[PDB]
């Protein structure tokens, strides 16, 4: 589990999403597995506005933060699961890591801020959810 606070905005993977969170939404997109809503206090989160390939990432099922060299957001193909059929996931970056089912909403984040939240795992590889092409996150 785990959010993206900044601005009047929650960013959570869209599986993990609360009624709360459908009941105030801003966006979605599946194919991103990303969901954002609105939120009463302001966040402290700030989001990276940058071209980054290294950064960290918190795992909650080893309770650590973990450097990482990750690739580029692109399409890449994800297995079945019990959120998802398999399908092609957009603007997802893979990195080599522990990522065990818990510890979507991770931050991965870089000296510019937070780049994305952990989405997909297995195999010890690690796939986050990129935020950084998300400009209105900044705004309004
Ligand atoms: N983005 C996806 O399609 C995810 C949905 C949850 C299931 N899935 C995973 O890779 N889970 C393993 C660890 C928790 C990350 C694919
Ligand atoms: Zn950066």
């Amino acid at each position: 589990s785990g959010a993206i606070y900044v601005g009047n905005y929650r960013v959570v993977n869209r599986h993990l999403a609360t009624h709360n969170d459908w009941a105030n939404l801003v966006w979605e997109d599946s194919s991103r597995d990303l969901l954002v809503s609105s939120t009463t206090a302001q966040g402290c989160d700030t989001i990276a506005r940058c071209d980054c390939q290294t950064g960290v990432y918190y795992c909650s099922s080893r309770r650590k933060h973990y450097p990482v060299s990750f690739s580029k957001p692109s399409l890449i193909f994800v297995e079945a699961s019990e959120y998802y059929p398999a399908r092609y996931q957009s603007h997802l970056m893979l990195a080599v890591g522990h990522s065990e089912p818990g510890d979507c909403g991770g931050i991965l984040r870089c000296q510019h801020g937070v780049v994305g939240i952990v989405s997909t795992g297995g195999n010890g590889l690690v796939g986050f959810a990129d935020v950084r092409d998300l400009l209105w996150l900044d705004e309004e």
